[PDB]
């Protein structure tokens, strides 16, 4: 399903990202919106034979696995097929774990090259939260 913004932002305002090892809400919609459109059903093939899943983008190499991706790490302990529900609670539940790195929300970089450091409150404003 594609989300609307808001829609989106109560959603996973629900399910705990506002300020998520300090990152505000606006911050998860906006990385959502570059990386898949708010469209649970995106995927894009890497370079190196993983996949990135769902709304958020989140690859095959570490994160989940895919049964086809050669030694998928799959730290969050999910197929990958989890990650393009409607339902994005595994999406966000694994995303918790990727910006717990040590380079929090920069690994994804669609967020690093059009989010990261404008007012993404922005991307909440309107919303009924």
């Amino acid at each position: 399903k594609v989300y609307g913004r808001c829609e989106l932002a109560a959603a996973m305002k629900r399910l705990g990202l506002d300020n998520y090892r300090g990152y505000s809400l606006g911050n998860w919609v906006c990385a959502a919106k570059f990386e898949s459109n708010f469209n649970t059903h995106a995927t894009n093939r890497n370079t190196d034979g993983s996949t990135d899943y769902g709304i958020l983008q989140i690859n095959s190499r570490w994160w989940c696995n895919d049964g086809r991706t050669p030694g998928s790490k799959n730290l969050c302990n999910i197929p990958c097929s989890a990650l393009l529900s409607s339902d994005i609670t595994a999406s966000v539940n694994c995303a918790k774990k990727i910006a717990s790195g040590g380079n929090g929300m920069n690994a994804w970089v669609a967020w690093r090259n059009r989010c990261k450091g404008t007012d993404v409150h922005a991307w909440i404003r309107g919303c009924r939260l």
